């Protein structure tokens, strides 16, 4: 009796909010432009984002994927991309859960 | 009115049961064994691994990354890493939370 775990979910969440944009298997034959990834990300992970800095911080990292993509997409794309955001304000969250030793 | 995405929660609650590991800044002068990841990934990541080769996919990239690294770790480190076991059952997340359509 097991609960599923909160990362565990979030794990299955997070590849939901990718794979919601191909049919299944389609990575080559119906996929999204590179470009909505930065714009989705101003969608669904709003909240950490206002500074726009944040979003620099992905946009950096389209430029960076083009420069070696075809589009033929990769599942390992999307996280990789994530990571490139989830950094400069990844101290920040792991501080803002606590608030009370700066 | 905003709710706090589920996408983004669960971002803050990769990031923390990550940085739960370290002294908020301390990534090298206190910091984990790399040979955690792999074993806290059996404790907090358990529902999709049981078929032993989801971990062996964590253990491949351990010896990848010791190669490169003295311990002073990143926070892409952990992030890196957690895209190596979400790959080959990534497809499988997506196609389980449907399971209509093979």
């Amino acid at each position: 009796s097991d609960c599923y775990t909160e990362l565990e979910k979030a794990v299955i969440v997070l590849v939901e909010n990718f794979y919601k944009y191909v049919s299944k298997y389609s990575l080559v034959k119906n996929k999204i432009s590179k470009s909505s990834f930065r714009e989705m990300l101003q969608k669904e992970l709003n909240h950490m984002l206002s500074d726009t800095g944040n979003r620099k911080a992905a946009d950096k990292l389209i430029q960076n994927l083009d420069a070696n993509h075809d589009g033929r997409i990769s599942f390992d794309e999307y996280w990789t991309l994530i990571g490139g955001i989830t950094g400069p304000i990844a101290k920040l969250i792991h501080e803002q859960e606590q608030q009370s030793s700066s």
